[PDB]
């Protein structure tokens, strides 16, 4: 049986079973949880039918906290009813979530405070308490430090609850966060399924566990994520012997995902979203694990680095060409130039480059190494220096193709070091052209957040929002998470705040564009065991995150908070389209005239998304037939799976349609 309180807490019942306080006089097992339930150390309880007893911890019944979500896990809404509190005599409201927590810095604790009302009466009486929490059990009161300073996070516990004066959030200047989603594997890496007439399906994959790693283990857990209907399923990914956790990704001409070494180094996978099975891929030439791989102009794929499995060196470059269904190992594609200085050593120094297909089958390499780079794959390879972007390394910086057609590439946050290392709040602009002449950088506004191992994602109006991270790189920790994501506008190259997501997005979290033009923020955490099927009992989970939010820029909400009203592409062909071609399409519900954007498809794991590029198109209109000339440069136009988004004047964007590139 199941009892839920008045306020939503729900405990089990198991009449015959047995396992603080003991009450006499209970004539049922109701009574005993009404008692656990009043008593906030109670998780478990014992009905004596025999004795008439209540015991806080057959002749017996037990009583077991079960509420929806477990105590510790994370929240960004009340599980439970709320109350309003205003303090006598003081014109100041605030609302009350029981059985809550807020972690992180306090700027006072105070104990012999008794009652709710009196931690609320303290928070009144200290300037600049917007936050601040109950003890139950000790009788104290804490007051948070100020945010965003100090990083606050809402955790489910029955010892606490939380008190906080409502922020007004004005969404048409900071967008709007959803509540957390919850997910049955940490979406440690995750991509959208290609699909028409736009996609769906987000799939996400941990390792050979849904919340841990160990190495080779020929096992992969998925998660299935249904964005327009909400299902969610999993399953296990065993038929490729493919442990894919910290692998390269890259989306085909085709669509199908290539899914590149990781746990199990040497191994490839590839995702065809036609079947929804995985296939073996060959072998690469060299096993690698957190290395990065980009498709080329010409469909192939160009990988290099990944000294964190296989062996413990530097990785030169190779390629997998798709039509031979071959890798090539290219030893002039050299590891060495590309290499960060890391107090780690080699394990870290080629992992998580910031590749990107350009004119010509070139590969450029923005990072993370203070001096960027031109890779190719002529002969056994080439490589030549681009430019200086920085005095320092930047370990899991974020970078993003915000600009296909204009060459620019944004880039922000990263350490010096892959962990214990401050991360900067450096950015810059990198414009490429002709491939092996020079790049040009140009060092932007600081972000307003050290970030490491933060996520980046280009919107359809060319600006990059950038989620989560932390002050100082810290692998597997929640330390100093920044909640507040921050949108970078290149047209101005300045930087705005947006509302804070409710859960830190550090180590092993992503992001990702959905196809309504909002951004999925997960994941965070995994545990490390020994061996394959090792008990996690003894990992931190305080740090895994198996969830994630949307957030909605500000671009989908009128000045009044309304949401302002979407293009709608009504009518587009499903047919392929090849560079130089003249798309098509039927643009309803807009005043005045739309402009459009292609988005290449997102995959992205560990700080890293080389599918994901913006293509600004040129559009001309008669009535409400539009057409753009897609660029003619399969270098800007990466080949595979784009959303098309066509924007109202002010820069609201519709839902996406599908749009295949193909050679
Ligand atoms: C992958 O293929 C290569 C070439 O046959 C082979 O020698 C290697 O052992 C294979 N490795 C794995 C890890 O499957
Ligand atoms: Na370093």
């Amino acid at each position: 049986t199941v009892w839920e309180t008045p306020i939503g807490v729900k405990y089990t019942l198991c009449p015959g079973s047995d396992y603080l306080q003991t009450v006499r006089d209970i004539q049922s097992s109701l009574e005993c949880a009404k008692i656990c339930d009043s008593d906030a150390r109670c998780n478990r309880a014992v009905y004596d039918n025999v004795n008439k007893a209540c015991d806080v911890k057959d002749r017996f019944e037990t009583i077991r906290l079960t509420n929806d979500l477990p105590e510790g896990a994370f929240i960004s809404t009340c599980s439970f009813n709320e109350t309003s509190y205003r303090v006598p005599e003081t014109n100041a409201e605030y609302r009350i979530c029981p059985d809550t927590d807020y972690t992180g810095v306090n700027a006072k604790v105070v104990e012999g405070v008794t009652t709710i009302q009196a931690c609320a009466e303290l928070c009144s009486n200290t300037q600049d308490c917007r936050k601040s929490v109950f003890d139950h059990i000790n009788n104290a009161c804490a007051i948070k430090a100020a945010e965003p300073a100090t990083s606050i996070f809402w955790v489910q516990d029955k010892q606490f609850s939380t008190i906080r004066l409502p922020e007004n959030i004005d969404p048409a200047v900071k967008g709007k966060w959803g509540d957390l989603i919850r997910l049955p594997v940490i979406p440690v890496a995750a991509y959208i399924v290609p699909s028409y007439p736009e996609p769906s399906r987000l799939l996400f994959f941990s390792s050979w566990s849904n919340d841990a790693f160990s190495g080779a283990s020929g096992m992969t857990q998925f998660g299935d994520y249904d964005f327009a209907t909400g299902a969610i399923s999993q399953r296990t990914v065993t038929n490729t012997h493919h442990d894919m956790f910290c692998p390269g990704i890259s989306q085909l001409e085709d669509g199908r995902i290539l899914i590149q070494g990781g746990s199990d180094a040497d191994t490839v996978s590839i995702y065809d979203p036609a079947t929804n099975e995985f296939t073996r891929g060959p072998n690469m030439t060299l096993a690698r694990g957190y290395q990065t791989s980009c498709t080329l102009s010409n469909g192939k794929v160009f990988t290099i680095g990944g000294a964190y499995s296989g062996e413990r060196v530097g990785k030169n470059g190779e390629v997998y060409d798709p039509v031979a269904n071959a890798w090539t190992y290219l030893p002039g594609a050299d590891f060495r130039p590309m290499l960060t200085n890391d107090h780690e050593g080699i394990w870290r120094e080629d992992n998580h480059a910031w590749l990107f297909g350009w004119k010509n089958g070139s590969i450029f390499q923005a990072g993370p190494s203070k001096d960027q780079h031109w890779y190719g794959i002529q002969g056994n390879g080439t490589v030549a220096k681009a430019a200086t972007r920085d005095d320092d390394d930047a370990m899991c910086g974020v970078w993003v193709m915000y600009d296909a057609v204009a060459g620019k590439i944004f880039s922000a946050g990263g350490s010096p070091d892959y962990t214990d290392s401050p991360a900067t709040q450096r950015a810059h602009i990198t414009t490429i052209g002709e491939p092996n002449t020079p790049a040009e950088v140009e060092r932007v506004a600081d972000m307003g957040f050290p970030r490491g191992f933060a996520n980046a994602v280009v919107l359809p109006d060319g600006q990059v929002l950038v989620t989560g991270g932390q002050r100082m790189s810290l692998v597997f920790t929640n330390t100093d998470g920044i909640l507040v994501a921050e949108l970078f506008n290149p047209e101005t190259r300045e930087w705005k705040q947006m509302a804070p997501m409710a859960v830190p997005r550090n180590y092993h979290s992503v992001s990702i564009l959905l196809p309504d033009a909002t951004v999925f923020s997960g994941g965070g955490g995994m545990c490390w065991v020994q061996n394959v099927g090792d008990s996690t009992a003894g990992c931190d989970k305080t740090v895994d995150h198996s969830d994630g939010e949307i957030f909605e820029p500000p671009y989908l909400f009128n000045e009044d908070g309304s949401r302002a009203a979407r293009p709608v592409i009504s009518a587009i062909s499903a047919d392929p389209i090849k560079a130089g071609a003249t798309l098509t399409f039927t643009v309803e519900g807009v005043e005045g005239q739309g402009t459009a954007a292609l988005i290449r498809l997102g995959s992205v794991t560990h700080s890293v998304n080389s599918d994901q590029r913006r293509v600004p198109l040129n559009v001309t209109v008669s009535g409400n037939e539009y057409s753009a000339t897609l660029p003619d440069d399969y270098g800007i136009l990466l080949p595979g799976y784009y959303y098309l988004f066509v924007s109202t004047p002010q820069g609201t964007p519709s839902i996406a349609k599908t749009v295949h590139v193909i050679l």
